């Protein structure tokens, strides 16, 4: 049981209004042959256009929210509305374009979906709200058949051209005019009472209604993600490397251990309260200080309320030492805080478009975050750059300019002069702190923190 059979029963209720007559009883297999699509009995990797969830949680990242609404069916105009914000209408003859003829409306969706998809999947995932006509629309933009490759790379084949009879996945389509072997989820599968709108509004109010297909296609996929992700978590899925993810993730453990090093050479806390992952190990094994954790799981919902995470009776006293909420997403830290909160508002290719604000950072597993809220951090300030070392100042083993830089915080910048090998480490500690903020990540602290304090940590 891997992929989703053809011959299980898909509930037709959602698709009576735009074809009334429907049979109740219908399997994949006819729904299939019913969107003008044939199969052939083929064993060559598509056994169904449709998927299951898990397959669609695994491929997450190719999904494209779609809608379709009747703008007047074969004799009107309709308007396919994308997760995107893009709405295109097709003459039978929040960007909105004006009618056109499905041969150019198909090389239009060709370009968007490459261009939105290239960097982030080998597939498209249509996530639906089946009402019908979006199921009647297919025919006019998708062809199907055996599983191929692009025609100038190994990549599989997600696009074709009927000016050249070739196929290409999204990085090699420009000038295609086919979606080749896209998959699809109706979401009213799942089991919901009631319309889309109302089932989206109970979690989130960051999207809107504007009455296009569009705002449909945005709220179904949004409504999938919070099914899949909010209300539901698998951190045993596995996703593959597409970016950055491994200097990212190196580059948060040598930020974190940097920081927190340095805060407890500059304050002397006699404790440390680390609260977050259940796993986590001291990120500064060295030093001094009682440290204790507490276990709290990443919060995919809403951000956890400092009053659940500390009180209702552990050292107790939070407020002794300081804290160390390194990606533990609370309402509003405490003052004696050193905090790492992953900017949902971010762009890139790790971090997906989520519920109510929030994003699906996807890096090695799924984490759906709470958004971002500049409030939660009233009682500190953002974290300036700074490189600590304590290391002996020595080469050892990429020619040189000398570095001049008053945040190199050394015993060879305090004595007038940067030696070799603290001007290599700064500059590559300096690639990976840029790294890190650049993919979201932001750094806060308690009022009190000052670098000029590291100093006499040379004496
Ligand atoms: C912030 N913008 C412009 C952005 C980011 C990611 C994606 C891809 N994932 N998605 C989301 N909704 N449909 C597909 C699309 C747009
Ligand atoms: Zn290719
Ligand atoms: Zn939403
Ligand atoms: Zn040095």
């Amino acid at each position: 049981p891997t992929h989703l059979s053809v011959d299980t029963k898909f509930k037709t209720e959602g698709l009576c209004v735009d074809i009334p007559g429907i049979p109740k009883d219908m399997t994949y297999r006819r729904l299939i042959s019913m969107m003008g699509f044939k199969m052939n009995y083929q064993v060559n990797g598509y056994p169904n256009m449709f998927i299951t969830r898990e397959e669609a949680i695994r491929h997450v990242r190719a999904w494209i929210g779609f809608d379709v609404e009747g703008c007047h069916g074969t004799n009107l105009p309709l308007q396919l509305g994308f997760s995107t914000g893009v709405n295109l209408v097709a003459v039978p003859t929040p960007l909105m374009y004006k009618g056109l003829p499905w041969n150019v409306v198909r090389i239009k969706i060709v370009q968007m979906l490459s261009d939105t998809l290239k960097n982030l999947s080998d597939r498209v995932v249509f996530v639906l709200w089946a009402h019908g006509f979006e199921l009647t629309s297919m025919k006019y933009f998708v062809k199907i058949g055996p599983e191929r490759t692009c025609c100038l790379c190994d990549r599989r084949a997600t696009c074709f051209s009927t000016a050249s009879d070739t196929y290409a996945c999204w990085h090699h389509s420009i000038g295609f005019d086919y979606v080749y072997n896209p998959f699809m989820i109706d979401v009213q599968q799942w089991g919901f009472t009631g319309n889309l709108q109302s089932n989206h509004d109970l979690y989130c109010q960051v999207h809107g209604n504007a009455h296009v297909a569009s705002c449909d296609a945005i709220m179904t996929r949004c409504l999938a993600v919070h099914e899949c992700f909010v209300k539901r978590v698998d951190w045993t899925i596995e996703y593959p490397i597409i970016g950055d993810e491994l200097k990212i993730n190196a580059a948060c453990r040598k930020v974190q251990h940097m920081v927190v090093k340095a805060a407890l050479l500059a304050d002397k806390f006699p404790v440390l309260h680390d609260i977050g992952n259940p796993k986590a190990i001291k990120c500064v094994p060295q030093a001094d200080v009682e440290w204790k954790f507490y276990d709290a799981q990443p919060c995919s919902d809403k951000a956890y309320k400092i009053e659940e995470l500390f009180y209702s009776y552990h050292s107790d006293k939070f407020t002794d030492g300081v804290c160390l909420f390194w990606n533990c997403n609370v309402d509003r830290y405490p003052a004696n805080s050193i905090v790492c909160r992953f900017d949902t508002r971010v762009l890139s290719n790790l971090n997906l478009p989520g519920c109510d604000g929030g994003s699906l950072y996807v890096n090695k597993h799924a984490f759906h975050t709470p958004a971002f809220d500049k409030s939660a951090f009233v009682n500190l300030k953002q974290l300036p750059f700074f490189y600590y070392s304590d290391s002996p100042c020595e080469s050892h083993g990429i020619d040189y300019v000398p570095l001049k830089s008053a945040t190199c915080i050394t015993r060879c910048n305090l004595g007038g002069a940067v030696c070799r090998h603290h001007a290599n480490e700064y500059r590559l500690y300096l690639d990976a702190y840029n790294m890190m903020i650049s993919a979201g990540f932001s750094l806060w602290v308690y009022k009190q923190f000052d670098t000029y304090n590291l100093w006499n940590t040379f004496t």
